[PDB]
DNA sequence: AATATTATTAACAAAATAATATT
DNA sequence: AATATTATTTTGTTAATAATATT
DNA sequence: AATATTATTAAAAATAATATT
DNA sequence: AATATATT
DNA sequence: AATATTATTAACAAAATAATATT
DNA sequence: AATATTATTTTGTTAATAATATT
């Protein structure tokens, strides 16, 4: 079993690491979507409805960490500027569901394009290791964890993301096209 | 070298695992907070002024991953309270220096007693991983990323913790008393 | 730098490690290749015949972990049971080359008939980390030791053995075949 | 489950590593000991039973990675060099218990003023890993398929050892001495 | 009753100013 | 040469409820 | 919207009594 | 001889 | 005229459980 | 069981003998 001691020194380490390492990401993915007039999670929005289609706002909420009174103020927000379609079914009227506008595609993929690896810092602060290991470091501890916490579905999302970056995307010159 | 799809997956990974963390670290820990009427940046205020004294408003910024602004605004309420002291310096009349006071250090005392792993779900996520190893899990690579992004004189703050852990507080009734 | 006493502990650590995964892991591969009356060392050259054709026994030696001459000894033996041809070239007649014949082959594909993971006790020692991390353990550390001692080149052969097998090895009943 | 294919893939993989590492560490032990008119085995027994005072035949030949017969007929001739007593018991006769002279505790005093880190390979090759982490590496995952082949009474060889070096020896000179 | 929202109310925490202070 | 460290006072994200329409 | 029963308390065809016819 | 309401 | 290594090929010297008998 | 004798080996060690152009 565990000495009380042993609890307070685990959680004083996991709490500072995890506040770290997402001020810096916050810091980042805000310089990077301040154009477009975009909040983060916006931009989360987005990014879940291309993935999934047809979600639920609670499922939103789900996948893209937030609230779920979030999630409708701000999908609300973005039929506004016209990037979001929402719809209803006639089996139960009380979800409502969303799909994403052919100008929210545009937006997404412009965006793809401005992307620059190099800028972020915690790119380049885990760069040492990527030669060490040949590969690029893949925080398993995390992942159980995380895995533990939200479960087997949330998890899927990686996985779609791998998925869809093999044959939905192509390399050319120094950056990503269709 | 890497190929841009790499950085991207990479990228993508890392982020919504930190985003996964650190909204669960944030939500157990205001819960624990709230009676005493103090905000999550106030507490890391108050136990960076216990671990280092007589600092300055940046240094305290730096090591509590928030800005200048908000370090000053808080502190200034938390000398209203009468749980922080302010102070000033010969040699540079431009930095204010912090130090607790006696009520401080009760409130900081007080809320260790209130401590119950078990409710957090980190904690909990990670037992799984004690009983395969023996120990808590140190993840070593994220410890790593975060050196290459704060640096060496940010990670003294680790240190200080097991110390002062171990000399001022004794284990005793399930329990934690100087 | 290091104190000596650190160093003494690491020592001790992986000698002792070392002793027991090769020991335990030569007692399995013994019984499984006794039928055939054939030496580790020689399923060692066989194997490396298969993925390196056209191997000097400097290679042979290099890739199977032994001496010059081993190879060379327990290759005549090989050829004189006509598992294996010598063949030397036009340049630099200093060098001998070495394939494998058709009996060669035939005695390699049947083993791979009777290979049963459950009765290698490594096997089944890896079990409970492929259930928590989701795929076989990688052991990226004792790997970069490896290649540090032995240069990327040697580390050529998990390479070849990853895409050779995925390539030419089909799963039919149960047992792997062409 | 788990398909064949991934199964040849892990025990080639793990295979190859534990042969390429125990190589390098018999080369360096014997020549580290060749002097003292010793082999592998004959060392290690001399060092388990300066840990492990009291002992029979066969719990050496489980600390040891050794058969029976093995343990008995080196110990044997141990005996006859003058470096270990042999003793037995009223209560149950059947067995066999060794204990170590101060001859064997000066070979193994002397040995210790012998080791030099810097030659052996692995250690040398450790050493990346330790500049990037801090500390040396403790490669959990190969304890753990150790600890799932040999059991815990096993594993203890390991603490021990921990707390004798940190008790017995002292480090001046640029040596440990008692 | 229990399920999915929708519509407000507080509050945390910086982004962007002002101005005192070391040669 | 302007800069460095507060200090004052401007903003916007995001979520904790409270009301509401469906099964 | 879907499921339901326990009650309160309520509001289709024959036959039977009284009324006028 | 005729008629005249409760519960997820 | 000088200057060297390099890659085999032939022989000795070990160890290590494997069966194998006895309080 | 837990020893106490015997038998079968498979990794390695060093010797000797050949093959190449380049300063």
């Amino acid at each position: 079993h565990y000495s009380i001691k042993e609890a307070m020194l685990f959680s004083q380490r996991i709490a500072q690491l995890s506040k770290a390492l997402w001020k810096s990401i916050e810091k980042d993915w805000q310089r990077w979507i301040k154009p477009f007039d975009l909040n983060i999670n916006e931009h989360h929005i987005l990014w879940i409805a291309y993935h999934f289609k047809g979600a639920s706002i609670s499922e939103i909420a789900k996948f893209g960490v937030m609230h779920v009174s979030t999630a409708f103020n701000f999908s609300k927000k973005l039929e506004e500027k016209g990037l979001l379609s929402f719809s209803k079914k006639q089996d139960d009227k009380r979800n409502t569901y969303i799909e994403l506008t052919e100008k929210g595609e545009e937006v997404l993929m412009k965006l793809m394009e401005t992307y620059d690896p190099t800028k972020n810092a915690v790119f380049n602060g885990a760069l040492p290791l990527r030669e060490l290991y040949g590969k690029f470091p893949e925080i398993l501890e995390m992942m159980c964890i995380v895995r533990n916490i939200y479960g087997d579905d949330f998890m899927e999302i990686f996985e779609r993301a791998f998925e869809n970056i093999k044959e939905d995307f192509i390399e050319q010159d120094g950056k990503l096209v269709k």
